[PDB]
């Protein structure tokens, strides 16, 4: 697993 | 204290 982020500005594992 | 983080792609508190 790794850490997810997404980005849409606004900014948050699996 | 924040979650800082830095993009330059490659992207890492204080």
């Amino acid at each position: 697993a790794a850490i997810i982020g997404l980005m849409v500005a606004k900014f948050x594992y699996k």
